[PDB]
């Protein structure tokens, strides 16, 4: 387990987010 900026960031803008960031494993999308 890994909280990748890069996973997070596509995850976020593909879900209409304009992507997003981790932290500390939570996944922000803003």
């Amino acid at each position: 387990f890994s909280c990748d900026h890069s996973a997070c960031a596509v995850r976020c803008l593909a879900q209409r987010r304009k992507g997003g960031k981790c932290k500390n494993g939570d996944c922000v999308c803003r």
